[PDB]
């Protein structure tokens, strides 16, 4: 309960069938965004032809960051990287199905670990915790805080960005959650009465 | 443009033969609008998706018992609807709201869950969608670590495993949360946003550089 754990993946496309994992990071915060080691970032080997199969947009941000070259000079595999990833979470949580997997739009990232690293994905509790869903709720809900996040960087690789994305939420804990530890039971509670009265006609029917 | 976002928000809650995105089944689809404020715009869509006998007798014993339990193994025998069918009625459903393809996010809990077996199974839904996700779960994570009395004091959920009372109450999760963790709208002035992104700014630059 006390640890997330948080990673970023980097890939030749979006597409689950035929898009290589060729970059993971990883990093751990505890329950209140310290992070608690400067990370792990590491290049998964994918063959040239893989390479060069991505589209424009995702080919030119790889040769930007230089992560494409490096890819080519890795003999790192994806079974070699998910052992190393498990030691390195397990340092932190070493009970499987305890810590959520945090990030920005972190369900793709996931589809991608689901595929190719099952021990770590089984590893993970199901549940994550998505940076960008309060990103979107912020959208609406509170504008002028969507419009002041900090800006995020350019060229650099997956563990700058998993770091930006913690950033981004301890952002959002300054600006659109209250204080902890917040209400009171007794103040919970009506709330939780509440909103059972003004969904129970949905419900119902 | 893709820059735009949606003022309403899809809300989906799938059932499935188990959890399997190479040998599972998706079985029911229920679908909710809101507007931004949570307000359910129209009772719902629910749909029941036919699942060959095969399928359904290899369901793992915890989901056979609980799609039998709630009287889903039967709707889906019984079911004509297949997921292009589906699919078809769901786009036209959304698109009364949601005209402009990724411009509303999906929301729901452990969304992500349902949107991998809508990427398999119904690509266009999956393109009209944002890519961006509203998992209501992971502002319940939130709130176990900071606001652990908001976390015990949920509303309880029914245990039906059935999509259209589930995904209502995401809805009204997210509605408990708006009024116990999140600060009173419109929020922080411009300054008060600009000083807390130079506070986390200045806390993350010596880690960032
Ligand atoms: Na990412
Ligand atoms: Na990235
Ligand atoms: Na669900």
């Amino acid at each position: 309960a006390g640890h997330l754990v948080w990673i970023d993946c980097e890939m030749t496309g979006l597409d689950l069938v035929e898009d290589k994992l060729i970059e993971v990071a990883v990093l751990i915060t505890d329950s209140e965004l310290n992070v608690l080691d400067p990370g792990l970032d590491l290049i998964i080997s994918a063959d040239d032809a893989a390479l060069d199969g991505m589209n424009e947009v995702v080919r030119t941000m790889h040769e930007k960051s230089g992560l494409t070259e490096e890819v080519r000079a890795s003999t790192l595999t994806v079974a070699e990287a998910e052992q190393q990833v498990l030691a390195y979470i397990k340092r932190w949580v070493p009970e499987r199905r305890t810590a959520p997997l945090c990030g920005n739009s972190i369900g793709t990232d996931r589809g991608f670990l689901a595929r190719d690293m099952p021990e770590l994905d089984d590893h993970l509790h199901y549940r994550m915790i998505d940076v960008s869903s309060v990103k979107e709720l912020a959208r609406r809900w509170f504008p002028r805080v969507y419009f002041g996040q900090p800006a995020k960087g350019l060229a650099h690789r997956a563990l700058a960005d998993i770091i930006e994305s913690v950033r981004e939420l301890a952002y959002y804990r300054r600006t659109v959650f209250v204080d902890s530890p917040g209400p009171s039971s007794s103040q919970a509670k009506k709330a939780a009465a509440e909103v059972v009265g003004g969904f129970a006609a949905l419900l119902d029917g």
